[PDB]
């Protein structure tokens, strides 16, 4: 279906909660926070291959993947690792990730397109789970 298109946030939820298990201090989580609230997302699907661009005030980043296949990209507290992207429906997809250097929390994220629109993205760090949700511009 039709993860394509260019998705505004209107909601998050644990993300400092999430930032803290990875280790960032309190006046970083605060300020990342604020800069949470003017995530966009913009979205190409063709068939399994995806093209994603996150982007904030200042920062932007592009996610390239086909399901199934793995590839490289960087955690939220920013470590590389290598990730691989399964369908778990119709439109919801999960990513598991794995650090390519040293330890950390279990870390992973799933996109989801609810049946009223919006697009759902969870990330998560071992028992904690953040929760954003976009609808369409
Ligand atoms: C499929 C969509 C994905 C994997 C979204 C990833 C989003 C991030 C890695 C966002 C990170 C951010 C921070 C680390 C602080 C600034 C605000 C965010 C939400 C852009």
């Amino acid at each position: 279906p039709n993860f394509s298109g260019n998705w505004k946030i209107i909601r998050s939820e644990n993300f400092e909660e999430l930032l803290k298990v990875l280790g960032v201090n309190v006046m970083l989580r605060k300020i990342a926070v604020a800069a949470a609230s003017k995530q966009a997302v913009e979205i190409k699907q063709e068939g399994d291959t995806f093209y994603i661009k996150v982007s904030t005030t200042v920062y932007t980043t592009e996610i390239n993947f086909k399901v199934g296949e793995e590839f490289e990209e960087q955690t939220v507290d920013g470590r590389p690792c290598k990730s691989l992207v399964k369908w778990e429906s119709e439109n919801k997809m999960v990513c598991e990730q794995k650090l390519l250097k040293g330890e950390g929390p279990k870390t992973s994220w799933t996109k989801e397109l609810t049946n009223d629109g919006e697009l759902i993205l969870t990330m998560t760090a071992d028992d904690v789970v953040c929760t954003q949700v976009f609808v369409r511009e």
